[PDB]
């Protein structure tokens, strides 16, 4: 009898806020939220309690706390074959990582689409409103290994797998429109150059370094994802505050056998947000576990991720309508030219049991598709076909990858196909072959058709030599990086500025920065200058004189391409800090908390030390975490109740919790004497935007509060940060 | 695409300090650094200049670029062998990582002892003060994965393995004299608790959190290496600046056949030297690679890692002599009871070519002893016997690990035994087994001796029960913590219940911080009480009233097991930040940079943008990195040189960096108008011990600054960092 009497190790089977209870196993802190997959992973669930203690054979173990020797301070025995099993499993925990997005988090939810898409599609997760598809998402990064941090600059990968009745779709998408690269055959020397450099492994999730500046120098197709991965979007707040996006051009075919072509987007519904560059790069330190951390309690809170499924469509007929190549994955279709059309909703609801049984084994391949979709040219997608299912033999140790729980069609699957390592299915079949009579040839092949009908390809026509040639069509790398950045704030447009400048400051080899900003310069003359300021090196004449790249089929910027320049703001989900001190204004607090709940913001009460505080009225308050322990990195705005301040005043830690905060932009409110700390950030008597004051916490100070954290980030104070020494 | 006209992109093939030139592969850094294994490995190091592209099986290509497809637009064709071998190896390119230890960095070097030890041991690497032994040294973090951050809290492993001439020797150690756990049975349950939690994968690299204090909690014995752990060892300056220990006794045996138990050290010759907390998790964000980056840099300037070998020796007749059990391996051994002997000294002098093909397959293992050497029945000993080399066949894919290049013997190595996957050597013998006719019994057994001799067990005496119990002579836990506690000095002891209560901090279930505080009040009232107070616990009377444990032997302490109770500083290799200005005094910086050559100590030259500053005689100085890029956290000591002041005074960044050099207790230096910064560090116009202030930089000044510098950290300052707002 370890556990504590009163109960109190177990969490609680309910929604609870973030840090309010231990984190559990999904199916133990939500057992009554059930779909078609979760049901169905059942039969391999295992759960302890009540059970003896065994080895994997089922034999009970006595004592578990020693080996086998002769006498008590004698030798270990050969024959100890308990100690022999439990060292040899533990020996052998580890498979290979994922080759790229080896650092990831997961959960399982569903996707209904809003109305039937027979029109276009015969995909049947995409038939019926009423019709549920279960799903299991990973969001990862891409350069850094599995025990990398989570808040890197860097591009995120968005994968869905989505369980339907004709089979799994596993729709791989990434959060920006495009990629670094044309054709996959340069794929292994993209990520070589972006990865840890070969002789000494340095530096892990970054591309800030020489080899990955080098290429990008060399190959201008990369700029395009470069300017987002310079962006803000490199280090976004959540991973539920991101886009996705599939980046190819498919085709969705209908019944009537029509191909239309289509790129897939997810939207955000607790909108896009971003963190900050110095934020995102310390919070690597402070919790690198940040994103993982906050999907699994989001989930645990019931703030489910929740995403709408968007389709761009295009018309056959339409294929050579635009200035760049529908083919080209380094370009995007702006949104002003063909509209997202929105087409359903995944709603995230439920963490895993165990990580490495369900993440770390799933395996996604955007060669999985369904009758009603299909592939097009597109040379890089083209590529991806070969490598998904390559990888898994040695990830996933064989052929049966598709056995693992995790990966299970919940559909039928039966074929002819036999043995392999790992093999669970016992086939009775007595033919392993077709054609066959001996088992009247099932199971059988199926024709195309409207519904529950075999696979075809489209029959487009092929007609050209065999020829390793990139399409001149693809010859462009300059106006979408030039439509990107003309599509930014001014914030988004300093920001990208110091990303680059930042990352080419770690190019070790000056002349590669030279050339990096020679790029630029064929992109943006402002931004080229500006990073040129920041590096120490002046444009030639020639540079300045180089003419921008055409607008993009007539448009000088698209405001979806911004994160901020429409707001898209929700609240529900956050953060705030709350800095107590010995003697809290009780009706401060009450008033403070009970306005974060109604709008289901989450609070962290801090102090000093661990343990209890006694407010003015003999309310108890229970500490959540030190002031350094919960940095203001981990939250989103910070409040500062009345009381006694001096408690606080002197506390440098207090004082630089308000500080980092303040250069991060975040949202900050003082009531009382907590105004005291305006000095510590430099606020003016008469205040200034972006900093909550008032006698007490009472009247409009949570509603105020409230608006500028919808906005979510102070960007007017850009400036005043500049000169603070936080 | 190619190379600067310059010559820039090729780093010079001589020593130069850390940033100097971009770092390389060691044998193009350094080819004429040779020693017997080095050489050995030319059969497989390959080149690249001047050769063509090829498949690997040496069919050039002539188009790197491009997919075949039919077309330009078109389909990829299923005949594109040279994409299919790319793909196919990028697709396998990662194998599992180590189950622990998988985060370490790697170097080779050389190994002589100082004199023979053949009156106590036979081994032949030791037989010989002119015999040099070739040896790759791998140091490691424990918990997180190959991809998570250097400077964590957490124990460092610390693994040689010496090329000798009667087999390879593996010194599987540590950087603490202890383990955390007496039986092997328990590792499992050990590492499963401090490793990341199963249902979610979190934290990496930390202890922090319920699983790991639960364990220590209901596990005593873990208690001597959780101080360990707490103290400022956990987070080491440098490998080269932490101690090594080979944590179990093992025997030595001398051509007589008298047997002699030992405990194996390695001091370093550059000295003790940790970071500070707040320091060391910063930087885990700001540089996760700063120790591999450190070793690496070292070895290339020429400040090579030098360690002495050491043994406590203790006559087999006194086995049972002190109040601990010598084959429990959570017990040390006092300096002060068995004093280290000096043995030799081991010089780590080139940086690998490949991190992968060298680190990552390197094998080690604690039972690959030679002749002279034995083991004993330390029960943790015991069953490390069957973990190393089982958990290398999925590691490393099969039985034939010990081809693969870094892990192969240099002397010779001849057996029966065959097959297995990856077969490299093709076995002319025509028998495969012994005894035979066939080959007339080559390659034959040789009975032992004195030098040259086949491997013979020492006859140790064995009388017991088979038994699963743990001895009573293990079953005391408190009085090692006690003694290693006593031996820190105050500015140590505050460090360690700093950290035991930031890790408490982050356990969600209090009662298990209770019970741990509860734990600590077993160890040292003291101790308890300071741990609980920042917990916000109170101790109960019963609490207060329990007896200390005994003494060690009738130690009240002993300063070996402090880092700092004993000077032993050595800034040779250390690193100052330089903050310029744009008008540098050039006569600050000549004093500077002389004194700081002769004593070996390098120096980064910092501004607010890259490129370049002329000083005030003109002389062009490059900046190394900006003041946000490379912060304080990455240096021992930060130098303000007199100039254009007006330039930096109002730069945030620039003061933000002296502000965490003051909090994290580096020594600062200020000449001239610099010292108008004293302001933002608020202190007193006489000065502070620890700040060098003076009109210029003179040969006093800088004097000054290599003393406190010698001393690493500024510890008087402690009283006054809380205070400050960094
Ligand atoms: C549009 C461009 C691409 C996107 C959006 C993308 C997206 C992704 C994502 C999101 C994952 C992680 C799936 C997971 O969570 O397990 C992943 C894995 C992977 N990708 Fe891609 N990828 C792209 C291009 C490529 C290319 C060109 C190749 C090679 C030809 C490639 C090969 C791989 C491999 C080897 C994995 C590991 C897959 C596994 O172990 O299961 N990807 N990718
Ligand atoms: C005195 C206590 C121990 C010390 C000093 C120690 C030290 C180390 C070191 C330094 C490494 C990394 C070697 C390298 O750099 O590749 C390592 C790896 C490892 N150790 Fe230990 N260890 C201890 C206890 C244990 C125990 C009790 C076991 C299991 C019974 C164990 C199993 C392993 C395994 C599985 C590896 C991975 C080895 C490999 O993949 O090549 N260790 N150990």
């Amino acid at each position: 009898s370890l556990a504590p009497e009163d109960g109190s190790h177990r969490p609680a089977a309910e929604p609870t806020p973030p840090g309010a209870q231990p984190t559990a196993p999904g199916s133990l802190k939500a057992p009554d939220t059930r779909n078609e997959k979760l049901n169905s992973l059942e039969d391999v669930r295992k759960g302890s309690e009540n059970y003896a203690l065994t080895t994997n054979q089922g034999v009970r173990i006595a004592d578990d706390q020693n080996s086998l020797r002769a006498g008590s301070r004698g030798p270990t025995l050969l024959e100890d074959f308990i100690l022999r099993e439990k060292i040899t499993h533990f020996d052998h925990e580890r498979i290979p990582e994922r080759i790229v997005h080896a650092r990831g988090s997961a959960a399982h939810g569903y996707f209904q689409p809003y109305k039937s898409l027979s029109d276009i599609t015969k995909a049947d997760f995409l038939s019926d409103p009423n019709k549920i598809t279960p799903v299991f998402v990973r969001f990862s990064t891409v350069q850094g290994g599995a025990g990398s941090a989570d808040t890197v600059r860097d591009i995120r990968g968005f994968a869905t797998k989505f369980y339907t009745e004709e089979g799994i779709f596993d729709l791989v998408g990434n959060n920006t429109p495009i990629f670094f690269i044309q054709d996959a055959h340069k794929f292994p020397d993209f990520v070589h150059a972006v990865k840890p450099e070969p002789h000494w492994a340095i530096p892990q999730g970054q591309s800030a370094h020489d080899t990955f500046w080098d290429y990008v120098s060399l190959q201008p197709e990369t700029l395009h994802n470069v300017m987002w991965a310079m962006s803000d979007r490199g280090i976004p707040r959540s991973y539920r505050t991101m886009e996705g996006f599939g980046i190819h051009t498919f085709r969705l075919i209908n019944a009537e056998g029509k191909a239309t072509f289509v790129r897939f987007h997810w939207k955000p519904l607790a909108g896009k947000a971003s963190l900050v560059w110095d934020e995102a790069q310390k919070l690597t330190g402070r919790d690198p576990d940040f994103h993982r951390r906050e999907l699994w309690e989001a989930i645990e809170a019931g703030d489910f991720p929740e995403y709408e499924l968007g389709f761009q469509l295009i018309p056959e007929e339409d294929e050579f309508k635009f200035d760049f190549d529908l083919l080209d994955p380094t370009k995007l279709i702006p949104e002003e030219l063909v509209p997202v059309q929105r087409v359903g909703k995944m709603v995230l609801n439920r963490n895993p049991d165990n990580f490495f049984a369900e993440n770390e084994q799933a395996a996604f391949h955007p060669g999985h598709i369904v009758p009603g979709l299909d592939f097009t040219n597109d040379p890089l997608l083209q590529g991806r076909l070969k490598s998904y299912t390559d990888t898994q033999i040695s990830r996933l140790g064989g052929p049966n990858f598709h056995e693992i729980p995790i990966n299970r069609p919940t559909c039928p699957y039966h074929n002819f196909q036999r043995d392999g390592m790992h093999r669970m299915g016992i086939d009775t079949n007595p033919a392993n072959y077709e054609p066959n009579s001996i088992n009247d040839n099932w199971p059988r092949e199926t024709p195309p058709g409207p519904k529950r009908g075999g696979f075809e390809s489209y029959q487009e026509r092929v007609e050209g030599n065999k020829v390793r040639e990139r399409s001149p069509s693809f010859g462009e790398y300059y106006s979408h990086p030039r439509l990107f950045w003309l599509s930014q704030t001014p914030f988004e447009q300093r920001h990208i500025v110091d990303g680059f400048s930042f990352e080419l400051s770690k190019v070790v080899r000056p002349y590669i920065r030279e050339r990096v900003v020679d790029q630029l310069a064929h992109i943006d003359l402002t931004l080229a200058q500006a990073v040129a300021k920041n590096l120490g090196i002046e444009l030639t004449d020639d540079q300045l004189n180089i003419t921008p790249p055409p607008d993009v089929n007539g448009l000088k910027k698209d405001p979806s391409l911004s994160l901020y320049a429409i707001p898209d703001g929700d609240v529900k989900g956050r953060v705030v800090a709350i800095l107590l001190n010995d003697e809290v204004r009780s009706a401060d607090l009450l008033a403070i908390l009970k306005a974060l709940k109604a709008k289901g913001v989450h609070a962290k009460l801090l102090y000093s030390r661990m343990g209890e505080v006694t407010a003015d009225d003999g309310t108890v308050l229970p500490i959540a975490a030190t002031f350094a322990g919960a940095p203001s990195l981990t939250v989103d705005a910070v409040i500062v109740p009345c009381g006694n301040i001096a408690d606080i005043a002197d506390n440098g830690d207090a004082n630089y919790y308000l500080m980092e905060a303040y250069k991060h932009l975040k949202p900050i409110a003082l009531a009382g004497d907590a105004r005291k700390f305006k000095a510590t950030i430099k606020i003016a008597d008469q205040g200034e935007e972006g900093i909550v004051e008032a006698d007490s916490a009472d009247g409009s100070f949570m509603d105020e509060l409230l608006t500028l954290m919808a906005a979510h980030r102070v960007w007017s104070r850009i400036p005043k940060i500049d000169k603070i020494p936080a």
